């Protein structure tokens, strides 16, 4: 009875990510000198770490402690496909915030003369509608069946909801979804980490999303790394062991409202917000 245990531990997880991103939206969304450009980005990631809170982790949840999926085959695949998406979305939308932020310190005057809030709006869009599409679409046409007798076992089975791929899809979509956002993400951050060097309170803010890109890196990369050898050789990696990689990654949802809760201005607003 750890899987009781272990029930009482995910309801406390789910708890603190989807509470800890609520906290985030609600300071943003209640504070106008919070709702810089960079902010609204910002919403994009508590958004899909909300999700993770409250849809991903707790259906992942209980296929964790009882063993098995309880909630039909459609649900599986959805369930599978959001959890993808919230993945793919956030490293999509860190990605974008490098980028922005290369250009603010290289260009400041032009960079907030001709971004918006609306013009951010519709890049925030775009993501979401890219990070859909290269989530969504391949589960729901089962591009990522394999032909071996215990994936196919798996897939005429309802109770079973690994994602158990073929090599072509666990590559491309791994690709595609993280390790090309990923090196771009470190490429440009470096950049703007030369530059800053050069160049020498900005600098402390820029400081926190160098650390929410670390940090996003070493809590999903472990995950992508086996997902890679294990195309390679199956037997290499246990399945406790990339379930456990795969928590790692869940967990960064949790992480985000606490690493914005040391950022000053924010935490001001969330006292204000919170009658506090
Ligand atoms: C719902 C499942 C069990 C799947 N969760 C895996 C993890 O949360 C993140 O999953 C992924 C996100 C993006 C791209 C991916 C991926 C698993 C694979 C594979 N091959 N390619």
């Amino acid at each position: 009875q750890w899987e009781a245990g272990m029930s009482l531990l995910m309801a406390l997880v789910v708890l603190l990510i989807v509470a800890g991103n609520v906290l985030v939206i609600a300071a943003i969304g209640s504070t106008q000198r919070l709702q810089t450009l960079t902010n609204l980005f910002i919403t994009s990631l508590a958004c899909a770490d909300l999700v993770v809170g409250l849809l991903v982790v707790p259906f992942g949840a209980t296929l964790v402690v009882r063993g098995t999926w309880l909630w039909g085959s459609f649900l599986c695949e959805l369930w599978t496909s959001l959890d993808v998406l919230c993945v793919t979305a956030s490293i999509e939308t860190l990605c974008v915030i490098a980028i922005d932020r290369y250009l603010a310190i290289t260009s400041p005057f032009r960079y907030q003369s001709l971004m918006t809030r609306a013009r951010a709006k519709v890049i925030i869009c775009t993501v979401w509608a890219i990070s859909a599409l290269v989530s969504f679409l391949p589960i729901m046409m089962h591009w990522w069946r394999d032909e071996d007798p215990q994936a196919l076992k798996c897939y005429q089975d309802p109770g079973c909801c690994d994602f158990v791929t073929n090599r072509a899809y666990a590559i491309a979509s791994s690709i595609i979804s993280f390790y090309i956002p990923l090196l771009i993400m470190i490429f440009v951050a470096l950049r703007v980490y030369r530059e800053a060097k050069e160049q020498i309170r900005e600098h402390k803010a820029l400081k926190t999303l160098g650390i929410i890109m670390g940090v996003f890196t070493l809590c999903w990369l472990p995950f992508f790394l086996v997902n890679i050898v294990n195309v390679f050789n199956r037997d290499l990696v246990p399945d406790w062991l990339f379930v456990a990689f795969n928590w790692l990654g869940y967990a960064n949802s949790a992480m985000n409202p606490i690493i914005y809760c040391r950022s000053p201005d924010f935490r001001k607003a969330f006292k204000r917000l919170l009658a506090f």
